């Protein structure tokens, strides 16, 4: 009973398979991100977080039997999701047109803040973030265009860009850095991620799967 989610006409299939790793994932949750301008929420993109199918078995031990309300208030739960021994696939699909530099600027800002926050922002991470930036420079995201973050548990962040919502066959870059690899997802569902839409989806959707 793992359904699909549609955000501003941008649909997120309940399941997807990576053309890069062959692994299959289930939709953990989908929401929206944008900017608050003059007290008004201006939507810029849709975001969906996919978890490798094996995430269920991994999370089962500690979080089966827990209620959605309980999971939602438990930071540890989200930590297991963020740093769990399974691949996470994040798909951002634009609502409003953003260039690669424009979009990446905010993402990188949050990633850097997180990294410095937890004391893991050294030269290696800075270089990884520059490589991150470089990968986005030649890209533009018109409405519907997407960015795919493949978070490998092996400490690598794969970056893919699509003209639309379809997963590209090949990745544009590989950011090989452990800290940075989870930084993106951390800024989406981590403790210091204000927006709760993705967290709420995860808390609401996981219990059913964890129970069976
Ligand atoms: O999906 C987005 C939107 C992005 C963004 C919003 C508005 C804008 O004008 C440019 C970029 O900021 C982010 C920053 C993050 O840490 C994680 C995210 O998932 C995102």
């Amino acid at each position: 009973s793992i359904t699909a989610i549609t955000v501003e006409n941008l649909e997120y299939p309940a399941v997807v398979t990576s053309p890069v790793t062959g692994k299959s994932y289930f939709l953990g949750g989908a929401g929206e991100r944008g900017l608050t301008i003059e007290g008004n929420f201006i939507k810029f993109t849709a975001i969906g977080v996919y978890l490798e199918d094996i995430a269920v078995a991994s999370l089962a031990a500690k979080w089966k039997g827990k209620s959605s309300e309980e999971l939602l208030e438990t930071l540890d739960f989200y930590r297991d999701i963020i740093s769990g021994p399974f691949e996470k696939l994040i798909r951002g699909s634009k609502i409003r047109e953003l260039s690669g530099p424009e979009y990446s600027r905010k993402v990188m800002e949050n990633c850097v803040a997180h990294l410095k926050s937890v004391g893991t922002y050294g030269d290696a991470e800075a270089e990884a973030m520059q490589k991150f930036a470089e990968a986005f420079k030649p890209v533009n995201f018109p409405p519907g265009a997407s960015v795919f973050y493949r978070q490998s548990p092996d400490g690598i962040l794969g970056l893919s860009f699509s003209p639309d919502t379809s997963i590209p066959e090949k990745e544009a870059a590989l950011i090989e850095n452990k800290a940075v690899s989870s930084a993106v997802l951390e800024t989406m569902i981590g403790e210091h991620a204000v927006s709760p839409d993705l967290k709420r989806c995860l808390a609401a959707r996981l219990p059913a799967l964890l129970n069976e």
